[PDB]
Formats: structure tokens, C-alpha cells, sequence
């Protein structure tokens, strides 16, 4: 472990580390094939999101036993460009940042598997596919949204959900006008073994074209073999996922709620309101799947492949609740992560031949500031672990969307391979890295 | 090499990674002594800062040959202590957070060299002299300040610069009350064979007991057998610094100038502003030395030691930069200390024995955000290497000092025992990681 060894307040007490770690680093190296892939993106989680949600939840001196448990880490960068100039857009998307891990070039804020030319590239999901593994695509966000989306769909716009807005924002992608279709469409065509997340509500809208035109892409997804499940108990239930029968899983309408509860930071929140204590949330249904419990069944079912998988696990409301200027909802997002990421590394280690890798697409609004700040946005205090206050600030907007920042930040990593995420990096090096790690 | 390949656009274009990195790894790593450590410090240089020096001097798919070049990297923790309950403060200042790495010890904000009981706890620097090794002590900032002056003086608020303020605010440490004197007292007491910075007012003040009473502290330091330096043809004169006739630079009033201008960031500044374009300071001149002339000339002197030295470089004008809402002016105290960090890198590599380090005190306000963001704080447009515009925010304090944040923030190392940065780590591992490298 890496927590506070003893008393904080006595020297040596706040060291993480026992003794020297030069002989555990060296074991930590190896060069051989990875059999299996997991790489778990916590959406707009940076260092300072991480820094955060363990003060409040584990204590300063805590411990992340997922997300801080991985040996090997460095620092990336995840720049777009513009679309006309080609030029660094030093303030990334999650579109433009997923296409960069997933098909290793660098395009511009809003598109999806596609370069600045809106020319398609293939992606590390579809080339494991192509050789023959198992692959899986898991989400707590909508499955149309841009970093699951990115995995399964080729498209000029990420606001390209289902028919009805590709008609109109990429024509050139419109199945009535020669294209591959919408992002919907596109992620039924691209069949993963497991896909898990919400986004139900476009799956209501009717195809305009081919084989299925006028049916639903629910109708479709049922015609073409899929194995629809809808909540815990359904998964559950779920004993086998292949290619003749592909399970695919739509846990809401739009996005899967989040596990805690808290109000919204406002203009000096942490003077003139009271500290808060995150709560878990009462409009989250128990028959709603936990993102670990997710994982968990997706790692069982796709394990059964003896060649191998990969597997992308998301936690995509750090970054929602982070735009909502939501702390509680942020940070149990992120502790809601680490769960997920723990089941990896259990996995990981029992096997032996698996590469677990755990970053964020972009960094974030949310700052920890001193207990009596006057700041000009949106503020709260809270009462963490340690019986202390934490103050959290959202500085950048005027509107009521707090943004995305431009910072490097930590990737980690453990076996095989996982010596190239060590020093500077860019977000493009690790679709070359996964791709070497299972020689595809 | 860490710069993108190429063509940015183009797939594979902006990874920095050339091949696999597991080989090279295990040739970074070695458990043999170090003969000597080279600290740099970057006061409020968070991932934040390197990645906005980084975009504006060297380009997004730039590298920094020195910060960026030192292969080991992980992120460490810097949380200070509330003096009364012993609780975590999350927000540091620089005074606890270098008392942390040079004592190992944690404590309240602004003590300096004790814990929150106001117990001495020997410095590093201290160790290092006791154990036989050259001690060096470098900083752009006034030399009383808490980053320099945590190595060598012992006294309960940082304020305590000389004489008149410690007998207002650090009763207890007076001189004349029977305590140990003021922070200038205290550095001509530690008496580090080499001492290069600002701070020359100070030594104006005469003592008030002792046996320099009635004298300047300037006249005590020549009284004691030091060589004054104050401009860089005098420093580059000297030939030797030891015991018997220890250096002593003061080479400004205050804090030393920086190197670039450019104007304060300012409510939608980059909207209502043209983008700035930074441009140098015609207060350097070739008779100020520069971090990287400092550095050099300190290896120099310290390296005559057969045993091994010790040596901390501060640049401190990122932190004070930083406050002041100026991205030209923090930007060029970025690439100021870049190159002293290549000549710490440099000297290493042909040595084979040395362990160099290149961290931050704590994280800080700047972000890299859109260039169309309407925030509530202070903004900046900036044309970069790149030939495209950066906007950097200042958004956590409505008075005129931004403020620092509690974010994680990498820490790099090179050489003997920097296996011991990598992974997660506390500020206080590093007091305990550099004592074990050098034996003592
Ligand atoms: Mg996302
Ligand atoms: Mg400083
Ligand atoms: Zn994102
Ligand atoms: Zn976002
Ligand atoms: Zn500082
Ligand atoms: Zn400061």
C-alpha cells in the first residue's frame, strides 16, 4: 500500500513508502505479450480530481486501492488541433481525446474516428475483433456518447446519436445518403461481444435505409441476435456473450445516475453555507448495475476467449458532475471508479498476462483551495474523512457549464508493457502501445 | 527524445514514444550510493504550469530538454497540518511544504524547520555538512524566503526575515530574548559552502545581542570569513567555497528580475485583449547570473569535495508569477529553470553518481482553458510557438493574490535511487529518500 504509514504529526508518519523500491520497480518490468487489455478512462478525471476525491473519501494520507495501486506512471498529453489550420487546439474534447487513443492520430474537438479530413481509422476495439478476441465496450454514460462512441462509430460530429441528427449535422454519414450511419448504427454494425452503459432513448428512433428501414434500433438490434438486458438482475442472468450472441445492455434513458448525492456549489458557498457530507443517492435504484458490477460480468463473459480481450471500462460523470459544478457528485464518481478499477486488478494479478492501464481523456474545472477563499465563481466546503474541511472552487465560466482544462496528466499502469506509460507521453502513444502489447 | 514524430496530423505523427521502453527502464534503475543530489525546485510548478510553459516556448508536441528529460516520474502529495488539531491542512504554503522534503516531517503553514509542537528537526543540509559533504543553497527568490531558507533556519513564522520583524513576530526566536535569531541570522549561523540568490536588504539590519551587536549583517558575514559576491563578473572570479571561506551571492535587493514581460491577466482579457506575444526584460543583463549560471558555477565549487555535496536550486518566480496573474512572466521563470535543469542533467550524466530531481513545493492557480471561455477571474490569450492562440485563467481569488491549490503533482528524478519517485508518494518520502541515497 501507499497510505500515511503512522501519525502525521510525527516525523516519518506521512511516508507512503516502507523501504526501498528499486528491486519491487525491476519486478514491476515485463516484456512479454499481454494476453488481455483493460483500460478504465475516469472522464475529466486529473490530478486534481483525483486529489480531491481521495482527501474526502480516503484521508490526505489515504489510499486509492484501485487507482493508486497501479506501479508504473507518467504524465500525457492530450492536445487536439484545429480542423482548418491543423494547428494544436491545446483544450481537448472527449471526442477528439478517445479518437486519439483508439485509432492513434490526433483530430479535432468533436469528431469521432475520423482525422481532420473526415477520414476514417480504424480502431484498437475493431482490430482486436479482427484477430480474433473477445472485445468489450462499458460505460456509465449514454453508449452514443463520444467515449464509448469512439471505440464503435466513424462520424464528423459526436451529436450524431441516431439517424435523426446525422440527416441533418453529417450528411456525409447519413445511411439514406451512402454513409455508414449513425453512431446507433454504427455500434450495432461493429457487434462487440459486451456493451454495457445507458443511451436507451435513441434506440427508439427508425432507420431511414437498408436492411432494417422503418424498424426501430431496438427492432434491429433484437432481428440481428442481440441479447437485450435492461437492469441488475438481467445481467446477472447473462451466462455466455459472442459473436452469435452479442449481449448488449441499456441501464437508462440517457445517462446511469450517479451513487452520491450533494447540493451545487454556488458564489461563496464555502463562507455563506454550511460544510457538506456526501450522501449516497436516493434516485438510484438498487436494480441499476454498480460500473464494478459491470465490469465484473464483462470480465467473466469475455475471459471465456482463450486468445484474449479487450476491454475499455468508463466512469463518465466525474466529468459531467465536474461541468455541474457538483462536488459529491464528482467525487463519488470517482470513488465509484476505483471500485471498478479494483475488480481489474484482482483479475490482473490472478491471471497473469493482463495489461491494466487507468488515465482520463482530459483534466477538469475543480480546484482544492484554502478553507477561507473568496473566489469569483462557484464554491463549497466539505467535511472529509479526517474530520477536516476541504474546500473545492469552479473558476472558468461564467455560464453554467464549468470546462475542460488543458493539463498533462497521470496514466498508470501495471503488467505487461506497462513500462511505456512511464515519464512523458502522448495520449496517441497508448493506441501504439496497446496495439504492440497484443501484437496486433 | 520526448517531441511528437512528425506531422501532428497524421496518424502516429504526434507520439513521442519511438519503440518500447521495458529495456531502457531497467537501465534507469540502480541501487548504488549517490555521491551527490541536485534538488530543483519549482515553487507552484504543478502539471498545470509545465504543460502551459510547455505549449507557449516549445510548441504541444514540444519537450523541455531538461524538466521533461528525466526518465523515473511519479505524482506526490504536499498537504500541510493545521497547527491546533494535528488535522490535514490541503492547502500548503511554501514554508511547511519545504520543511516536509528537507526534514521529513510535516507541519503547520508558515513554520519553518519545526513541527506543530515548534521542536527543531535537523535539515538535509545540516546532515549533509555534519556527515563531511559540500552544501550549496540556490535560489532566484530573496534568500530569506521560506523555499531557501527552510534548509538552514529554525523559526516559527516565515515572516521572520531579520531582526526587526522577528522580534515583532517570532518573539521566542529573538536574538535578544535568547533564541537562535532570524531567518539571515540563522543562514550565517548554517554556513553552506556555497549561498546564491537575492535578499540583499536585509543585511542592512544591525543585531541586537551577540557578538556581532551594533554591526550589519553584511559586516557580520564578512567579519565571519565569507566571500561576498554581487554581480556575475564577481562570481565567476571565485575559484574555491569550503568551510574556511564559504560563498555568499546576493545578487539582487529582493527577489531577483525575471526574464520575460508581458501585461497582468485581466477580466475577459481574452476577449476584449488582443493576445500577447511575451518579450525579454531589459533588467537582465549580462551582469545579473542567470538560475542556469548560479547552477553551474555551484557544481563547480561544490564537486571539489571528494566525499559528495548536496545541492538545492529554487526557481522561485514561477510561484510569484503565478500570484500576480502575469502567463509571460511565469512562463519565462518555467523555461529559466528548464535550463537549469539541463546543466544539473548534463554535469549527472558524465558524473554517473549523481541523483537529480525535478519537482514542485505545490500545485497553483493557472489553467489552461478555450480560447472563446468567458470565466468570472482574470484571462490572457497568448501567441505560442505554435503559431495558434492559449488562454490561461486565474479564477480562486477575488483579491489581487491568486492562490495555491492542493492538486497531486509529478515529481521526476534521474540517476542512483530515483526509483524512489515513481508511483504515488508523499512530499515528506523525499526527506527520507535522499538521506538513504547518500548514506547518511
Ligand atoms: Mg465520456
Ligand atoms: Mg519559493
Ligand atoms: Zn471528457
Ligand atoms: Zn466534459
Ligand atoms: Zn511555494
Ligand atoms: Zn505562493
Amino acid at each position: 500500500n501507499r497510505a500515511a504509514q503512522g501519525d502525521i504529526t510525527a516525523p516519518g508518519g506521512a511516508r507512503r513508502l516502507t523501504g526501498d523500491q528499486t528491486a519491487a520497480l525491476r519486478d514491476s518490468l515485463s516484456d512479454k505479450p499481454a494476453k488481455n487489455i483493460i483500460l478504465l478512462i475516469g472522464d475529466g478525471m486529473g490530478d486534481s480530481e483525483i486529489t480531491a476525491a481521495r482527501n474526502y473519501a480516503e484521508g490526505a494520507g489515504g489510499f486509492f486501492k484501485g487507482i493508486d495501486a497501479l506501479p508504473l506512471t507518467g504524465q500525457y498529453t492530450h492536445y487536439a488541433l484545429n480542423k482548418k489550420t491543423g494547428k494544436p487546439d491545446y483544450v481537448t474534447d472527449s471526442a477528439a481525446s478517445a479518437t486519439a487513443w483508439s485509432t492513434g492520430v490526433k483530430t479535432y474537438n468533436g469528431a469521432l474516428g475520423v482525422d481532420i479530413h473526415e477520414k476514417d481509422h480504424p480502431t484498437i476495439l475493431e482490430m482486436a475483433k479482427a484477430a480474433g478476441l473477445a472485445t468489450g465496450n462499458v460505460s456509465t454514460a449514454e453508449l452514443q456518447d463520444a467515449t464509448p462512441a469512439a471505440l464503435v462509430a466513424h462520424v464528423t460530429s459526436r451529436k450524431c446519436y441516431g439517424p435523426s441528427a446525422t440527416s441533418e449535422k453529417c450528411p456525409g454519414n447519413a445511411l439514406e445518403k451512402g454513409g455508414k450511419g449513425s453512431i446507433t448504427e454504427q455500434l450495432l454494425n461493429a457487434r462487440a461481444d459486451v456493451t454495457l452503459g445507458g443511451g436507451a432513448k435513441t434506440f427508439a428512433e427508425t432507420a431511414t435505409a437498408g436492411e432494417w428501414q422503418g424498424k426501430t434500433l431496438r427492432e434491429q438490434a433484437q432481428a440481428r441476435g442481440y441479447q437485450l438486458v435492461s437492469d441488475a438482475a438481467s445481467l446477472n442472468s447473462v451466462t455466455e456473450a459472442n459473436q452469435q450472441k452479442p449481449l448488449l445492455g441499456l441501464f437508462a434513458d440517457g445517462n446511469m445516475p450517479v451513487r452520491w448525492l450533494g447540493p451545487k456549489a454556488t458564489y461563496h458557498g464555502n463562507i455563506d453555507k454550511p460544510a457538506v457530507t456526501c450522501t449516497p443517492n436516493p434516485q438510484r435504484n438498487d436494480s441499476v448495475p454498480t460500473l464494478a458490477q459491470m465490469t465484473d460480468k464483462a470480465i467473466e463473459l469475455l475471459s471465456k476467449n482463450e486468445k484474449g480481450f479487450f476491454l475499455q471500462v468508463e466512469g463518465a460523470s466525474i466529468d459531467k458532475q465536474d461541468h455541474a459544478a457538483n462536488p459529491c457528485g464528482q467525487i463519488g464518481e470517482t470513488v465509484d471508479l476505483d471500485e471498478a478499477v479494483q475488480r481489474a486488478l484482482e483479475f490482473a494479478k490472478k491471471e497473469g498476462n493482463t495489461l491494466v492501464i487507468v488515465t482520463a481523456d482530459h483534466a477538469h474545472a475543480s480546484q482544492i483551495v484554502a478553507p477561507d477563499t473568496k473566489a469569483p465563481g462557484l464554491t463549497q466546503a466539505l467535511n472529509t474523512k479526517d474530520g477536516a474541511v476541504m474546500v473545492m472552487s469552479y473558476g472558468n465560466s461564467e455560464e453554467d457549464s464549468q470546462e475542460h482544462t488543458g493539463s498533462q496528466l497521470r496514466i498508470a499502469a501495471y503488467g505487461p508493457h506497462a513500462a511505456n506509460v512511464v515519464g512523458l507521453t502522448d495520449q496517441t502513444d497508448l493506441f501504439y502501445t496497446m496495439k504492440a502489447a497484443l501484437g496486433l
